[PDB]
Order: structure tokens, then sequence, then C-alpha cells
């Protein structure tokens, strides 16, 4: 395993003969071992690396999709990078390339002659297809969209497309015989090279490629003025005016393994020394992105600079955006069944209980609200990315990770004014105020201070949420000035944390002594109760939760036995000042003011999202039209499940609709300082995807 010789898979009879050189200027160099390995496809590709045959492939976006599903289920490693040295980027343009002289925009393309890179590539068909839809008067399943590409263009050249079925799609292949539009060389219209040719050889009207080509193809500069482009927008533009006028920017192509025992390293190692003998101009000995004047990329596009390693957090889903990723899902699909998917709202649920609640709710929303599921919180975040779930609601810590994967606030959880109002009709525009955190402790606990909770037992909602740990342990880091987070106290039950480490040392998991430390409500002594819980039955000497907490939880607040007799007297707050005070005074014995946990979507998702939760609340809310005879959304009672039980309602964002307004300067100033001790794998995905 993890290494060796990593046994590279051609595609190609050229390819071969380079990853042939290749496996030899490399031990010449005494560097890495890469052996090569034979096919005539990049599925072939696929199902070798699959069957371990292979372990890797450079693949278009295209193909990354196909290789994702399983029974593949390959992961990018490595993606190509573009541009130059300092302008490197993990991205292209998908353009339509057209000759000077006609007038013709986008929107006139009916009956024209188009040259396609190749079925299922990124900017050769994904794209311009994914971008015409409208015109196509497509039916939708079971007839392909290729007939329907088929019936638009009078003839075109796509690679791979069926000659038999779709004769239309072929008729411009300038290959021979059984070579007539393959997915390979033998075709003289293949990939973004063959397809411009098609355009300069008058067989095709227009050519779809990426915005490099026709400069990497067209040395004369006079040469590559006989070419616009075709904006979005029915505009045409210089071919250099492309970051203006594109169909779409794409992730750039990446070197996929398997996602089981992948040799990932194995693969890093080799394609970062290679990079460093062999990359743009260095060791004429062998060029790795350079192909003999007959072929053209190969194994690797011509003038990659090098390669960018992605983060393992990434699969093929986040790897392609839920832009793209969703593009090409829904290529499959009638405009029905998409604009189904479109009014609907899927909800995150994070563990069994909250999907239970979920389904529930689902049950009840005439088709409005459908469900997806998580065990932590991350993972949700990622769904949402993936453009596979939509929206959930989030503590603020979590509100700041999205907010880095580039998701937005929609709305925030209201509760109980600052006694402003009764039960506010107005708490869809009341400004939220924010939350209080505090630290919990046993009355009975006299001499436990501020300034000596140090080095005790914690109890913690779990890690990252602001009262349950941003503003306790921000606190403490900035006096210590440590990232041993696992040193403040001695033992703590903080979910989320190392099974292994002191920080789950108290946690309790499930009923059943499993689940132990998860960050779901499936570990008893998660949240807010269960941090409290955490206390009351001695686990931890102090709690980081909020005050309306103890409240809630004492004086047959709550029926759980755990819970029954305990009374608000029994538990005070610590101040910052080293004094003791009654959950009474929380309001002048808190450690800071938390923001409302608030409810994130994609931005594509927020006006219909907005549309749902309003309409939904109405009918499900604090005083609730259907609430509570059939179902209350915002009651799970003690348990803040999808919701905080003590949400009077969803209100409005005042024009706070960044992660950063919605949580502020300095509370963001922090958890960024806090993110140095260590970054979550999520964070480190989402800074790889958002350059
Ligand atoms: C896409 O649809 C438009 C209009 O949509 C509908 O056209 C109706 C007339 C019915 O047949 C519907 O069932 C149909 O889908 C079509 O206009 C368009 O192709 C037509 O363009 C043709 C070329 O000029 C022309 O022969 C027709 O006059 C024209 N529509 C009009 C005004 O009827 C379809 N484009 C396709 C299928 O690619
Ligand atoms: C947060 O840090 C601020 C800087 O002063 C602290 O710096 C340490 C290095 C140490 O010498 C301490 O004297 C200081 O507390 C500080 O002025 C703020 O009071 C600090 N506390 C909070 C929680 O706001
Ligand atoms: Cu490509
Ligand atoms: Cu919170």
């Amino acid at each position: 395993g993890r290494r060796r010789s990593v046994q590279w898979c051609a595609v190609s009879n050229p390819e071969a003969t380079k990853c042939f050189q290749w496996q030899r200027n490399m031990r010449k160099v005494r560097g890495p071992p890469v052996s090569c390995i034979k096919r005539d496809s990049p599925i072939q590709c696929i199902q070798a690396i699959a069957e371990n045959r292979a372990d890797a492939v450079t693949l278009d976006g295209g193909f990354i999709y196909e290789a994702g599903l399983a029974p593949y289920k390959l992961r990018p490693v490595a993606a190509e990078v573009y541009g130059t040295e300092r302008q490197p980027r993990t991205h292209y343009y998908a353009v339509a390339v057209v000759k000077k002289g006609g007038s013709f925009q986008l929107n006139e393309l009916q009956g024209l002659k188009s040259c396609h890179t190749g079925l299922r590539r990124t900017a050769g068909w994904n794209v311009p297809i994914g971008t015409l839809r409208p015109f196509l008067n497509w039916t939708g399943p079971p007839e392909p969209i290729e007939a329907a590409v088929a019936r638009f263009f009078s003839a075109s050249c796509v690679p791979g497309a069926d000659k038999g079925q779709f004769p239309n799609l072929c008729r411009l292949c300038a290959g021979t015989g059984e070579n007539k539009c393959a997915f390979s060389s033998q075709e003289p219209y293949f990939s973004y090279s063959g397809a411009f040719k098609c355009l300069r050889d008058g067989a095709g009207d227009v050519a779809f490629i990426r915005e490099s080509t026709v400069f990497e193809d067209l040395s004369d500069e006079a040469e590559r003025d006989e070419y616009e482009l075709l904006c979005p927008d029915n505009t045409r533009k210089p071919v250099d005016k492309f970051k203006d006028c594109h169909l779409a920017r794409v992730p750039s192509h990446a070197v996929v393994a398997r996602s089981v025992n992948g040799k990932e390293d194995a693969i890093w190692n080799l394609l970062r020394q290679a990079q460093e003998k062999f990359g743009k101009d260095k060791s004429p000995k062998f060029q790795l992105f350079g192909s003999p004047s007959g072929q053209k990329d190969l194994l690797f596009k011509d003038s990659a600079i090098g390669f960018s390693r992605v983060p393992p957090r990434i699969d093929s889903g986040l790897y392609l955006g839920s832009g793209y990723f969703t593009a090409i899902q829904n290529l499959r699909k009638s405009e029905e069944e998409v604009a189904a998917r479109r009014a609907r709202v899927v909800w995150c649920a994070v563990g069994e209980q909250e999907l239970r609640k979920c389904n529930q709710w689902s049950g009840l929303s005439e088709g409005s609200v459908t469900c997806s599921s998580a065990s932590t919180t991350e993972d949700c975040i990622a769904l949402v990315l993936k453009g596979e779930a939509d929206a959930m609601s989030l503590d603020g810590g979590y509100v700041y990770t999205a907010g880095k994967c580039g998701l937005v606030p929609v709305l925030a959880e209201n509760y109980k004014s600052q006694q402003s109002s009764d039960p506010d009709p107005n708490c869809v525009d009341r400004p939220v105020e924010g939350y209080l955190a505090v630290a919990v402790v046993r009355r009975s606990d006299t001499s436990l201070t501020w300034n000596s909770v140090k080095g005790k037992k914690s109890c913690h909602t779990a890690v990252d949420r602001t009262a349950g740990w941003n503003i306790p342990m921000g606190l403490l880091f900035n006096q210590t000035g440590s990232c041993k987070f696992d040193e403040y106290f001695s033992q703590s039950c903080a979910p989320g944390s190392d099974p292994r480490s002191n920080l789950c040392a108290l946690c309790i998991g499930d009923e059943e002594g499993e689940n132990k430390c998860v960050p779901n409500s499936n570990e008893r002594y998660y949240g807010y109760t269960g941090a409290f819980r955490c206390l009351a039955e001695n686990a931890g000497d102090v709690a980081f939760v909020k005050d309306v907490t103890v409240l809630q939880n004492t004086d047959g607040n709550n029926n759980e036995a755990w819970a029954k007799d305990l009374k608000l007297a029994d538990f005070a707050l610590l101040c910052l000042d080293g004094k003791r005070k009654p959950v009474t005074e929380a309001r002048s014995c808190h450690l800071a003011m938390a923001p409302n946990h608030a409810v994130v979507s994609r931005m594509d998702k927020v006006e219909r999202l907005k549309q749902v939760l309003l309409h939904q609340q109405a009918k499900f809310g604090r005083n609730g039209s259907d609430c509570p005879d059939k179902f209350c959304l915002f009651q799970s009672e003690t348990k803040n499940l999808l919701f905080n039980d003590n949400t009077e309602c969803l209100a409005r964002l005042h024009g706070k609709t960044t992660y950063e307004k919605y949580l502020g300067p300095q509370y963001v100033a922090g958890i960024t300082n806090l993110k140095k001790c260590s970054t979550s794998p999520l964070l480190e995905a989402c800074e790889f995807l958002r350059k």
C-alpha cells in the first residue's frame, strides 16, 4: 500500500509512450517510480483505478463526476494549475468561440453547425448544453438530450456521440471510418484543439472550448484577431475579454485515485517531484506539460504549470461546486423534476432525533419541506455545498465556518425580548438581541470562581459553539495565549473532540454508553441541556451554556428524571470580576453576548427559503396556526432539535446578510484567532475551493 510505484493509466498509444518516457527520466534522476497501464478510454481508466490495476489518471470535470459515482467512488487528489506562476489558477473558462464577420448571438444558434470538445466534457458539452437548455424544446427522459441537440443544430462534431442513434452529432467529425467522431486522437476534431480546428476549417460555426486554446493554437496575434466570443448577454467580444465573456468558470482537471486505500501520498510525491525536475521550462530530457508535435495534452494539459493538492475533505461533489455538480445531474432531468427541486426546501438534520422531527415536519409541509441528515453539522454544511441539502439553523460558531464556505445567514432565531413586547406580533421584524453566555456551578461550590475554574472539570455544548466553547476558551486563550485547549481544564465533555482526549473524558454517549463525545443529541451531555446535565450530575464543575438554560431545566421546568428535583437556587453564575451571582443576575454576570443562532443556505435558495420558513411558522410557530394540536416547529421540549425550544420566531436580518455583518467584527476576529491553533478539515477544504 501507501506508495512504492504509482501505476498511471494512459488512455492512448502516444500517452503510454509519454507515460513510458516519463517512467524513465524519473528513475534516471533517481526519483520516485511511475509505472504505466494502458486503455482506450477515460472509464476504462476509471474501472482500472477502481479494480486496482492502476492508481491514477487526470480527468476532465465531466469524468470526475462520472468517476465519483458508485461503484467507483474515486477522489480528486491533485488539480492542474493554469494561468502562470503568479496568476496560477485551478479553474478555466468555458467559452463559445466564433469567427468575425457573422453577427449571430448565443441566442441565435439554432440550425448553426457546432464543434464540441467531446461528449460529457466540461466546456465542450456540459456547459454549452446546460446553457442552451431553453432553446432545445427538450422533452426530458427517457429521450436523451442528445436527441434534442441533434435537432437543434444542423450538423455537429461531438467525439464520443452515438453515430448510429445521433447521426448529426458526428456529422462533421473528420476521422476516417471507425475513427469518425471518436473520443480519441484518431479524430482530428477531438478535444479543445480538434474543436477549434473544426471551427477553423469552416466545418462548424461555433467552437465550445476553453479560453486559452486560441492563444495556444494561433501564433501570430493578428491570426487571433479573426475570432471573437459569444457572451451570455448576447454579445460578441475579443477572445481576450474572456473574464467578461464566458459560459462558465469551471474547475481545472484533477488527478483522481481511490478513496479507500488510494496511495494519495505516493501520488502526491511523484507529482511534486516530476513537476520540479520536468515542470514548465526545466530539464529538456523530458517535459511533463508538453506533447510531441503530433499529439496534444498527453497525460496532462499542455501548458499546465504544476499541481495543487486537494485537501482530504473534498470529494467529486465538493470538487465540482454546487453550481456545476448540480448542473451535470440536471442534464438527466425534466424541466419539471428540475423545477420541483428548486421550490422544495431540503433541511439538514444532525443525528436521528432531529431527523424524526424533520420527517414529521416534512410530512405536514404540503411538500415544501423535505429532510436530509448527517451525524455532524460540518457534514451537514458539506451536503449544502453539494446542493444536496439546502438549510439548517446554526450556532454562531458554525455560521462562521459556513460563512467561510460561502453560505449566507437567511433568518435568525428570535427569543424573548429585552422585555420589549408581549407575544410580539412583530417578532419577524424585531432585530435580534443575541443571548448571554454564562458559566454555571452548584451554589454549593462556594470557593469556585472565574479566577479558579482552570484545571477543574468543564461541561461544554460542543467544540465550536459560542457559549459552549468560543467564549470560554477564547477568554482563557487571551490570558495564557496557549493553543493546548486540552490543558485548560483537567477533564471535560466537549462533544466533537477526540474521543481519546481528556476533552471527551466526561462524555457519556447514548443511553447505551456508545456515541460518547459525539457532536449531536445522541450524546446525553451534548448541547445546552447536555452541558447543564453534565454539571447537575456532578460530572463537570462548570458548564458553559446560556442563562435561559438553567431556568428551562430546573423546578419541574424539565420533567426528565435527571432534571426533576433541580431547583434554580442550587446553581450560580461566575462573573469575570471574581464574583458570584444567582441565575437571575446573568444580565450583569455573564462572559459575553452570543449572536442568535441563524439559518443558513446557498444564495440560490434564499428568497424561496424565506417564503417557505415564513409560511411554515405561520402554521407551526409559537402561536402557530397548527401549533400545538398538530405541530410545534419550535418544540422537542428540552432538546432544541432543529431549533432552540425558546425561539419566539424566525426574524428578518436587518441588512446583515453576510456571516461577517451578521457575526460582527470582534466576534469574527476572535474566531480566526482561535482558528489558528487549528482549522477543521472543512475550513481547509473551503479555502482550497475559494481561491
Ligand atoms: C422551440 O419552440 C418554438 C416554439 O415552441 C413551440 O412552437 C410551437 C409552434 C409548437 O410546435 C410547440 O409544440 C413548439 O415546441 C419553435 O418556434 C422553435 O422552432 C420554430 O422555429 C422554427 C424555425 O424558424 C419554425 O419552423 C417555427 O415557426 C418556430 N416557432 C414558431 C413561431 O412556431 C423550437 N425550437 C426548437 C424545437 O429547437
Ligand atoms: C485579552 O487580552 C488583552 C491584552 O492584555 C492581556 O494580555 C496578556 C498578554 C497579559 O499580560 C494580561 O495582562 C492581559 O489580560 C487584555 O488587555 C484584555 O483584558 C483581555 N481579556 C478579555 C477576555 O477581554
Ligand atoms: Cu477539460
Ligand atoms: Cu448557541
